[PDB]
């Protein structure tokens, strides 16, 4: 199916740490649907290099993290793993994400994290809207029950 909701053993301490580290329910939403762990041990950048390298629990990519961040803001693409650090460092993982998501907008935070550089060309293309529409999605199941904040559910979409 297109989404769904799976046990993961264990989650609600992680999704605990992450709200406790300045994340909110947003945040929650939008790593919940990055990684089943909510966790940064997916292959170094996701397997990508330079603009397109992702780093910490959102998968943030190195074009959003150098134009739209305190922590990065005027680093080049050839200064991407750089951005390895918020592997590590779930706080200014957590700044960088909030930071650059109130830098661009929502709207335009979305397309180019979903697209990268291009996406800013536009936010609101289709494939922006289903990455867009599945985090709305998570947040509402989040926000349904404060169960969901500390217990071992995730929800999950398939995003095409
Ligand atoms: O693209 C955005 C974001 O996606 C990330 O991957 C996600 C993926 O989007 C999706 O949420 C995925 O959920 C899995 C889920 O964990 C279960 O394994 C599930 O399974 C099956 C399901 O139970 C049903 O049986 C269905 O009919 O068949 C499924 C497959 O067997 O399937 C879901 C869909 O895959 O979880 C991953 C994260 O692990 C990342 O790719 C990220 O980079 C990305 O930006």
């Amino acid at each position: 199916a297109d989404r769904g909701t799976e046990t993961v053993p264990g989650l609600g301490q992680r999704k605990q740490q992450i709200l406790n580290s300045g994340g909110g329910v947003w945040d929650l939403a939008i790593a919940m649907l990055e990684t089943k762990n909510l966790g940064t041990d997916y292959v170094y950048g996701d397997g990508k290099t330079y603009d397109s390298a992702n780093f910490g629990i959102f998968k943030q990519n190195w074009f959003m993290l150098r134009t739209s961040t305190s922590q990065f803001k005027g680093q080049t693409t050839n200064q991407w793993n750089n951005g390895a650090v918020l592997n590590s460092n779930l706080q200014q993982d957590i700044k960088a994400r909030q930071e650059s998501q109130n830098y661009y907008g929502p709207d335009k935070w979305f397309a180019g994290h979903r697209n990268g550089e291009s996406g800013l060309s536009n936010p609101y293309t289709q494939d922006i809207t289903n990455y867009k529409d599945a985090v709305n999605w998570i947040h509402d199941q989040l926000a349904s029950d404060p169960k969901y904040l500390s217990d071992d559910t995730r929800f999950w979409v398939d995003v095409t």
